[PDB]
């Protein structure tokens, strides 16, 4: 229920590094971690062309293709499987859109998938993350910005933290967090989590 | 209108064969034909796992995957464009379907857009097609058997015709036609139809 499609505990063990993904209905984030919980890459964008009352094929194409040509070789890219379904009609534009992006996420980061068969997009349960952060309120998620902001701006440093920002990229994360505070960018904050729930529940248990 | 994206008229007619697919809920179908017309190839799928109650982009991948595989390279890869709104809440599991498949079909059918931006697939306006084979009665489209069935059994030979079977194909595409006759087999017309009015309406004016 947490991962899918169904991965062994060898691949998964094994992983030197994931590409966590994160998208709304305006942005996308992502973020590189390595098995040493070390942030490689932290990245956001607003794709703004996006979700304006058409479903161009075309559009998320080119948006997608975009995205995907800054993001390094990673062993696993993670999605968020979300809770949205059919049966909400009110939902339809925000479900429909989440499914294209997953498609082609699926379709263009599984670049050997023709010859190999073996599967390197993966679908995490967002539900299960937010429990594990302990960010839920009801049966839905809260932010997890003031989280994100203990990891990157924390003061002890006397213990092994769960995340490690390298040395040449702590201070660009911090100024890129600072300048996007005032906007609330949920899919920055978001992709780093999911990153590190994916390491804590399924490579270190 | 009749295409998007927006393709140079140059690249139109310069096309020396294209790739035509159409996919309903159950099966896929498409027709690979050249500049001279010629049905080059034409087949269907059996059944596949899709559109039976979930909508696994692995299970997708993996079957677009398989159908891609089958398919012969061509200039351009055409798909149909539906009339289905987002406004219209009772299909919104068939419009889901279908944008899932336009979105795999458009990422996996680019294979070099990513270094040189050039869209190869391409939506047709399937009510175009419509009118220009003169199927529609009021706004909805009947069915193109007995035209395609005119096409492959056409033993008067007094006046031009719009498309050439090979005849090392066409004694297998006159079997294929019979042994699907009794059964529902929309796809594999609208493919060739659809293949067809694309050289008529944007490769020679």
């Amino acid at each position: 229920k947490l991962l899918k499609p169904d991965i062994e505990r060898e691949r998964l063990k094994a992983v030197n590094s994931i590409i966590s993904i994160v998208f709304g209905t305006r942005r996308i984030a992502w973020a590189h971690l390595d098995r040493k919980l070390t942030v490689l890459d932290w990245q956001q964008s607003d794709r703004w062309s996006l979700m304006r009352g058409i479903y161009s094929s075309s559009v998320y194409l080119e948006e997608i293709s975009s995205i995907i040509s800054k993001m390094p070789k990673a062993d696993f890219y993670v999605l968020e499987k979300t809770g949205l379904s059919i049966q909400n009609s009110s939902l339809f534009p925000i479900l429909l859109h989440f499914h294209i992006m997953e498609a082609m996420l699926y379709a263009l980061l599984n670049k050997t998938f023709a010859q190999d068969g073996q599967h390197q997009v993966l679908s995490m349960n967002r539900n299960a993350v937010g429990k594990h952060f302990e960010l839920m309120i009801g049966d839905s998620r809260t932010s997890g910005k003031e989280l994100v902001k203990q990891f990157l701006f924390d003061s002890i440093l006397k213990a092994d933290p769960r995340v490690f920002f390298p040395s040449d990229k702590i201070v660009h994360y911090r100024q890129m967090f600072l300048s996007t505070e005032l906007q609330r960018v949920e899919e920055l904050y978001d992709s780093l989590l999911q990153a590190i729930a994916f390491y804590e529940l399924a490579v270190f248990d």
